[PDB]
């Protein structure tokens, strides 16, 4: 079997087999040397003694309101802090990308084939003695048992940060432009070849789909008016394929950019908001540019909406998640004096960690209805009976579930949580502790240390034996969360790098693009640079309801 | 008609229409301001005063042989010079890319659709009063007339730099991995979606083709043995599509990575050399790695060959072209402390300028045969009749034609030269002088100044009227060349940026890839870092003949 199964190489050094039973580590630019890249260079030891731990930096950012209010208001100083956040996170990601499910060594196939999700760590080799490498038993614990003992929800657990349903559905809507697993092929594959924020969930992945949804007048997307209100067009009308079950009335089969968004009214809400937003921007642009044709109006709006999305994600969405008193900034300019790759590749592990189903409540509370999952799923008529305004008002009020901390995955979606484990396993994911090391974190030394608690840790011990064979997905959902927070440490420390690179790594953030001319002048550039979750809802939802990502 | 037709914005500022008859320049980061980006900031004026002209820098590098021998031998100092060469050229290229034949403004379509060649300058708008913008006549001179008066060859003109046929065919073979125009679609489109040095002309563009050419044993490519010598397999044996005319014997229908390489024995020679090289490297790797399977052997050899190719292109091929006494270096490490994008996109204008047909001789002299074009094209039996060794020996001896300076396109390929003009026109190429400005060069003020000569200038004047409507392609092939050089100034000053970005912009040059482990250890890394045109021929051609890029 493979020499590198034990994952002997430390500190991001590369393991390469040298014989049938021997291996060599490659310690190039790791700042370490010796057989396993475990001995630090001199300047490395100074830099490690100094560099503070992530839980420390987190505390700092979530305390001392006073000091931050000073910082938040000195532009130079805020820019500098944001610049540190962006760069330190960034250089934790391989870019251009390296590994995938089929390639544990770098290769032209792995690089050039955009069908694969990339991989943060190589897969465990097809022939290691144990699933996780060398440690633990011949088989991993049964996945249903892992699910039931520590993932499934007993009483619903509210998010202490107060994330609402507006947040949850925004998260789902947003991430599903670049988490589009190609199930024909397998879990390691993707239909999202844009590999990032290209708004293909609004505009469509292929050109054939885009052209089927476009109106071809003033840049606008096709739509329909029902009860005086703007909604997406139908499958029948556009010829755009959508996943709907047979029993659905043809006029409630809305056709949007992403074929799965019919499944959930929460998604279809955002689909509609974003369709309205596009056409609003075409309207603004048609006024500033009477000379432009349909094509440029469409193209330009899309770039404006990309910018808006990135802005809202950073300054509202990520902001809300962070819990920081520091105010994050979307300013491409902060990277212009930096080594940064304006490219992205969606990593499988990023997809895994973003399975935030604990957010989902037991029932959906719109107006004074309470809808079971069975009631909610597919029922686009709920979105019409109540209308967008009541949706926004109710979803802003209803609280989401806590993700970390264990035992909060809704029973209605248990099959989904199971599949995340089973697919982790098919894709030969490395262990929790390997990922922690990969992103510069002390490996958990015991289950009690991981959960911060005795009861679930005991259950996990009798399922896994060794903390070092604990799997990544279940770990994320049971981890002791930061104090009064939604996530544990691993979730943030893996997630933030992928997230920021997904956002900042967009071509529109590049110097040659980040100019007002790209967005049709001062006006367009201004739309992007003052966008917010609130302005998005306000401009496009009748009555301009107040919204935020928290109750 | 479009406000921006005059190309009013200077110094890389972006023109955007603002009404039906008005426009606005965007001078962001140009270092200039004012209505047309014509007035320099203070620090700009200092930097422009100081910065020496390209003809000056060229002279320096091609004289003072003594001084350079000192430089060539102080590693620190050579590294510093090479670093300047790489960065100054690089920041002339839009990366991530911007315009294409269909998009004169930035757009997601332009960015994300890999089917288009990118564009260094936007196309002239579909509705301008004149083909070149506003200046010149309603029609451009007849392309057949431009060809005949100043492009077609009278007396063959030898290249004063002494480039041989080994150079010419290397150029053709190399560039044809990324100049693969998709003629079904149109001149602005490409079949080479790798957009750079991915060796698809050896391994094939799609995975189907690759799998059809692979042996699946020890990493090797399929081959046949004829007269004791290794040659490519056949179309019949592999099922790999190739462009051969019907009359060709099935056993001389060799199947290589790139479908057009049957056309010309010169190409089939390199095809065979590179196939031999791949298999050689599999052999070396199999010895260093008895534990590796077929897949990793193949994959790793490919990476080694990408490195070899890049090395040979920089240190031999570009070296020979340059005429420099300074010795260029392929060292990815020189870019690690720099802002550099590890991505490439083949520009259309890069394709246009590389149509170096003047290189071709009137007849092909192999051993003591002289072959007409009619005799040469398609005759793969010539390559067997003489064998690779005699091919290398004869091609190394036979001198190529001068490219710049006018009147040196072989009559046999006149249709090709015409199409380069006609397609420049279909793709709405901007004028010569616009491209000179785009790459930081004084616009030519007269034809006499362009050609350095009176006779052709007179002919051109009576064809174009205004120097400012002179087309890019014909200009390249008539330009006054640098003294005793193959090319004129424009050719180098446009080409070099595209070239270096094509080479350095490869993923294997990125810090995460540029490690010995990527190439299977010290041995593989060493193959790459000591590769040359000689060693390539020596290792793979019977008898190890001496070769170089010049007679
Ligand atoms: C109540 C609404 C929801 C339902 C019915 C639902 C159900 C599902 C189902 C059936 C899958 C199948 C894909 C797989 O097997 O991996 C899936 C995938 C996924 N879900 Fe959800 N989920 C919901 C909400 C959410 C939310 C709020 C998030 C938060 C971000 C989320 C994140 C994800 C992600 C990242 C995937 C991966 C699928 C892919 O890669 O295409 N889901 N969900
Ligand atoms: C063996 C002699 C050669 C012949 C018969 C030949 C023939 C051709 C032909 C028929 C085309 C297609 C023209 C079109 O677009 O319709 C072409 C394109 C081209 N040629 Fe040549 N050529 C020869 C040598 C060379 C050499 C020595 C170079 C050196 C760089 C070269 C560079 C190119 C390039 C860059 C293209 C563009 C092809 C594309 O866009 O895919 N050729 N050649
Ligand atoms: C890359 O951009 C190119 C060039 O625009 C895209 O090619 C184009 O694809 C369309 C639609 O898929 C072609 O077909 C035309 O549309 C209708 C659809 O109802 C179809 O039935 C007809 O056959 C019709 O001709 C269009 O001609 C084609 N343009 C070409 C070949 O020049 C290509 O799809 C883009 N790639 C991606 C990934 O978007
Ligand atoms: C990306 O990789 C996939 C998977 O390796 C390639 O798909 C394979 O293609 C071969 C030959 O066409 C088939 O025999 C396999 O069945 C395919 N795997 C599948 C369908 O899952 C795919 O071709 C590669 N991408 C590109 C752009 O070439
Ligand atoms: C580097 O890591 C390797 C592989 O994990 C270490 O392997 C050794 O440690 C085992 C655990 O006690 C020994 O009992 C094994 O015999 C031994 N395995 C070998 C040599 O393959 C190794 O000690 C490490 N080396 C250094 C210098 O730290
Ligand atoms: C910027 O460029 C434009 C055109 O290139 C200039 O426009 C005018 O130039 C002349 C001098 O004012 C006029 O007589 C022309 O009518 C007009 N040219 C065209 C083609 O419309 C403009 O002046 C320039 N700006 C500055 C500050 O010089
Ligand atoms: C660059 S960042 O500011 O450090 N991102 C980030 C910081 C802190 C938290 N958090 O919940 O403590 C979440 C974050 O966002 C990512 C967004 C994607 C999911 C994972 C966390
Ligand atoms: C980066 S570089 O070293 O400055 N390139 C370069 C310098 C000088 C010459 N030349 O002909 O004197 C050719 C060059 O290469 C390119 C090769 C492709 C065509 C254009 C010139
Ligand atoms: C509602 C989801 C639970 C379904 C049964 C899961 C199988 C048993 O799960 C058990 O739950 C008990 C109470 O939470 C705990 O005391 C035990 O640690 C746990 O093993
Ligand atoms: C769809 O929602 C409506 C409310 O408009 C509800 O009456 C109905 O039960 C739902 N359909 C299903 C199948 O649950
Ligand atoms: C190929 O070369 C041979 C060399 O003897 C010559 O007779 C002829 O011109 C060529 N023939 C064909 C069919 O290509
Ligand atoms: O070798 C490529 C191969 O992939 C697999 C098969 O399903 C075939 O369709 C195909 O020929």
């Amino acid at each position: 079997h493979h020499p590198c199964c034990s994952n002997p190489c430390q500190n991001r050094g590369e393991c390469m087999s040298t014989g049938f039973d021997q291996y060599k580590c490659d310690c190039t630019r790791t700042g370490f040397y010796g057989e396993n890249c475990t001995t630090p260079e001199f300047l490395t030891r100074i830099k490690l003694l100094l560099k503070p731990t992530p839980n420390t930096v987190h505390y700092i950012l979530t305390h001392f309101k006073g000091v931050w209010n000073i910082v938040n208001n000195i532009p130079f100083l805020r820019s500098l802090i944001m610049k540190y956040v962006l760069t330190s996170r960034s250089y934790l990601i391989d870019s251009p990308p390296t590994y995938n499910v089929h390639y544990g060594y770098k290769s032209w196939e792995a690089f050039s084939n955009l069908s694969y999700y990339t991989r943060a760590l190589p897969p465990v080799a097809d022939d290691c003695p144990t699933p996780m490498g060398v440690k633990g038993n011949k088989e991993l614990p049964d996945s249903k048992e892992v699910l039931e003992k520590v993932l499934l929800r007993r009483e619903f657990i509210p998010d202490p940060q107060g994330s609402n349903m507006m947040f949850a559905f925004f998260a789902q809507h947003f991430t599903h432009q670049f988490f589009k697993t190609d199930h024909k092929r397998g879990p390691g594959f993707t239909r999202g070849l844009g590999h990032g924020v290209d708004l293909n969930h609004i505009y469509g992945e292929t050109l054939d789909r885009q052209h089927k949804l476009r109106l071809f007048k003033d840049g606008k997307l096709k739509y329909q008016v029902i009860g005086g209100e703007v909604y997406p067009p139908t499958v029948k009308d556009t010829q755009v394929e959508m996943i709907y079950p047979p029993h659905i009335p043809e006029n409630l089969q809305f056709a949007v950019g992403q074929e799965v968004f019919g499944l959930v009214p929460g998604l279809m809400m955002y689909a509609t908001i974003w369709l309205r937003e596009h056409n609003r921007v075409c309207d603004i642009l048609k006024q500033e540019h009477p000379e432009w044709g349909d094509e440029q109006l469409f193209q330009t709006s899309r770039l404006i909406l990309i910018g808006e999305t990135i802005k809202i994600v950073i300054e509202d969405y990520v902001q809300h998640l962070s819990g920081y008193h520091f105010k994050l900034k979307f300013d491409p300019e902060l990277l212009f004096n930096q080594q940064f790759q304006y490219q992205n590749r969606i990593a499988s592990e990023f997809n895994t960690l973003y399975h935030w189903h604990p957010l989902l409540p037991d029932t959906f509370n719109i107006e004074d209805q309470e809808y079971s999952f069975k009631q909610f799923l597919y029922n686009n008529s709920i979105l019409l009976e109540h209308g967008l305004t009541q949706f926004v008002e109710s979803f802003t009020r209803q609280i989401a579930g806590r993700v970390a901390g264990g035992r909060n995955v809704p029973i209605a979606v248990q099959a989904v949580a199971k599949a995340s484990i089973d697919q982790s396993r098919e894709m030969k994911y490395q262990s929790l502790n390997e990922y922690r090391k990969r992103f510069s974190l002390k490996p958990y030394t015991s289950f009690e240390e991981l959960t911060g608690e005795k009861e679930m840790a005991a259950e996990l011990k009798a399922l896994y034996s060794d903390i070092d064979v604990m799997e990544l997905y279940p770990a994320l959902l049971v981890e002791k969360p930061r104090p009064d927070a939604i996530f544990g440490e691993t979730m943030v420390e893996l997630g933030a790098p992928f997230s920021l690179k997904g956002l900042m790594g967009n071509p529109i953030c590049s110097p040659q693009y980040w100019k007002p001319s790209t967005f049709g002048g001062e006006v367009g550039f201004k739309i992007i640079n003052t966008a917010s979750i609130q302005s998005l809802i306000c401009n496009n939802v009748k009555g301009c309801p107040f919204t935020s990502f928290n109750v």
